[PDB]
């Protein structure tokens, strides 16, 4: 079938205990430790508040997570363990419950993040190097750890850019990768769901993040956010195919087996792969460089094999004027 081109083995060269999530008994402390000041978000399975921790004063988030989800929670909260002190992944402080009704939530650093919307519109392109570099370092380490995190967006970086600080939150689609395993394709948002989700390739790997992680990079650098807008998930595949072309979707069709839904017949249509200048104009070209187009276009391919990880994109000349100042 497929397999992933780089830690391919490591979950299983692990401790069953790592990855095996149904089995962890999570230590679940006291949540009237934290005194909720302010909602700041709410979704399907889980609504954030910022909070105080009264026994030392410290602003943190409460994430309070839709109860009786129990796999999906022991699987957030593994991940989470298991991806302790990593590089730009937001800190786990604490899994509590209510001491009385024992719904579980999760307590996180906070970040004083600027909206994407915002910000996204007054990056320099030294800014985008920055933030991207920071995001793969996420990534790899993530992938390193056996994790996708498969909800790679724009929401789930937040990124404090008075303090430089970025975090890749929002672990709740994650899973640990093991090779042949067939994943659920529901995952992602509908702009970032990468080739193999739209066409239903269940055997998919860590490469789905670097499409996503393509899809900011191009909203970044040609300031079209979302870049691939798609209306449902058939017009998605339909706007990726045309930048990227038909010709190029088929071959990738045939050389994984897969068939198209029998929709696709009536509105993909026949469309020649694009240069990528041709997304260039007044008002983005400052941010765009040769560096940035050759990294993009490793990137956002539909063979999910032939994608750049994390690390090789770290290691791209796109990065160099940044590993110069980290240094
Ligand atoms: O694209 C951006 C803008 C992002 C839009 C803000 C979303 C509002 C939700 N707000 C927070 N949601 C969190 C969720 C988790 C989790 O589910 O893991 C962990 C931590 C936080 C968090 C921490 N600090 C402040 C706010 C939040 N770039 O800045």
């Amino acid at each position: 079938g497929s397999r992933a081109r780089v830690y391919a083995e490591v979950n299983s060269l692990r401790s069953r205990e790592y990855w095996d999530y149904e089995a962890h008994v999570p230590s679940w402390g006291n949540q009237d430790d934290y005194q909720l000041v302010r909602k700041l978000g709410r979704g399907k399975y889980s609504e954030v508040f910022e909070a105080i921790n009264i026994t030392n004063n410290e602003r943190v988030v409460v994430k309070i997570l839709k109860p009786v989800k129990k796999k999906k929670i022991k699987r957030e909260v593994k991940i989470l363990e298991n991806l302790r002190g990593g590089t730009n992944i937001i800190k786990l402080i604490d899994t509590v419950k209510d001491p009385v009704s024992k719904t579980p939530a999760l307590v996180f650093e906070y970040i004083n993040n600027t909206d994407f919307k915002q910000l996204y519109q007054i990056l320099t392109d030294f800014d985008i190097r920055f933030y991207m570099y920071e995001l793969l370092k996420a990534l790899d380490y993530c992938h390193s750890k056996g994790i996708m995190h498969r909800d790679v967006k724009p929401h789930n970086v937040m990124i404090d850019h008075q303090q430089k600080k970025l975090r890749l939150i929002d672990w709740g689609l994650a899973e640990f990768y093991h090779p042949a395993q067939e994943y659920n394709v529901r995952v992602a948002s509908r702009y970032f769901k990468g080739p193999e989700l739209l066409v239903d390739y269940q055997m998919y790997d860590y490469s789905l993040d670097m499409w996503s992680l393509g899809c900011m990079l191009a909203s970044m650098i040609f300031r079209r956010e979302p870049f691939f807008h798609g209306q449902d998930n058939y017009d998605q595949l339909v706007r990726i195919a045309k930048v990227l072309g038909t010709e190029e979707l088929y071959g990738y069709l045939k050389k994984y087996h897969i068939d198209l839904d029998p929709h696709f017949n009536d509105i993909l249509g026949q469309h020649s792969r694009k240069r990528w200048e041709n997304f260039i104009h007044s008002e983005n070209r400052h941010l765009v460089s040769p560096e940035a187009l050759d990294l993009l276009d490793k990137l956002l391919r539909y063979d999910h094999q032939q994608r750049l990880t994390a690390k090789e994109a770290m290691e791209h000349p796109y990065f160099y004027p940044v590993v110069k100042e980290q240094s």
